[PDB]
């Protein structure tokens, strides 16, 4: 009997939690009850940084972490979270699977005892506002609320908007009174926070593409049998396929929902946004001493291929 422990920030009822339960059920089935998964939701074991440390120490078996979040530990990995580098999740997954991604994953394993098993799509951030954003030119004068995060700030600044720091629980009222003109977040968050009640427009800016890696402690991995390793890897990939499709499906449902609420949904040309980020890309590559971002942004050879 092997009961793995999996920690996550997400709450019961969330997509992330539902996928973890699907993983538990899939492991049970595939192992005829030999592999179990116990779930520790709602950051009860700490935030992602804390749970990742538990993996390093061998005290927790599995957790979620974003590929770009590895930039905190492995500086070059931040390249994947610069705005507009990843065109979409497929592109991000290609980065994960590339020689670049393999190198980052090897370092995660060697230094921190993190074995990345898979990357799962977890949504794309989009931009709401009190006036239509038909193109990058419309960002001029836009008081755009972003979280206190470097890359979100760069998105706001380089698009030509006026970045406007502000506490998340205050945003609804700031949008309502036009103290701030817009904000940027994933579609489910926009729904949950009812930002659509106080924002007449939504722009499909696709500026930040999110994922979640599934990481297992190398301490745990090395105790598993060869066959159990394969079962876990394949269980994670199966659940990953389901998770990614669920997130994609829910995003399309959310766009339709917002339209049904009377929201004006725009699809601005994104090439000018990518062009506007070039200062940032060149700075990143210059500082790190390798053409990391330019290579990743252009890594489109297998884009949308069936593998
Ligand atoms: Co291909």
């Amino acid at each position: 009997a092997t009961t793995l422990k999996m920690g996550m920030q997400a709450s019961v009822g969330s997509v992330e939690y539902n996928s973890a339960k699907m993983l538990a059920d899939t492991l049970e089935e595939m192992s005829q009850g030999e592999i179990k998964l116990a779930l520790y939701p709602s950051a009860q074991l700490g935030d992602d940084r804390a749970m990742l440390q538990q993996l390093t120490l061998g005290d927790l078996d599995i957790t979620y972490a974003e590929f770009g979040r590895m930039g905190l530990w492995i500086p070059r990995a931040e390249a994947v979270m610069l705005p507009y580098v990843a065109k979409d999740f497929d592109h991000l997954r290609r980065m994960f699977e590339s020689d670049f991604g393999q190198g980052v994953r090897d370092e995660m394993l060697q230094k921190f005892n993190w074995r990345a098993l898979d990357t799962w799509y977890n949504g794309t951030r989009e931009t709401t506002s009190n006036r239509p954003l038909n193109s990058i030119e419309d960002f001029k004068g836009l008081k755009l609320r972003v979280p206190n995060a470097k890359q979100n700030l760069n998105y706001a600044k380089l698009s030509g908007a006026s970045p406007t720091p502000m506490s998340f629980s205050e945003v609804y009222l700031a949008l309502q009174t036009n103290a701030v003109d817009g904000q940027e977040n994933p579609l489910p968050t926009i729904k949950t926070m009812k930002f659509y009640e106080v924002q007449k427009n939504l722009a499909m800016t696709h500026h930040i593409v999110n994922d979640q890696m599934v990481i297992i402690s190398e301490s745990t991995w090395q105790k598993l049998s060869d066959t159990d390793k394969d079962i876990i890897q394949k269980a994670v990939q199966k659940v990953g396929d389901a998770h990614t499709q669920t997130v994609k499906t829910q995003e399309a449902e959310l766009v339709s929902f917002f339209k049904s609420e009377g929201i004006n949904v725009t699809y601005p040309d994104l090439e000018p946004f990518r062009e506007a980020m070039q200062p940032l890309y060149k700075e990143f590559d210059s500082n790190i001493g390798q053409p990391i971002v330019s290579k990743l942004a252009a890594m489109l050879q297998h884009h949308h291929h069936h593998h």
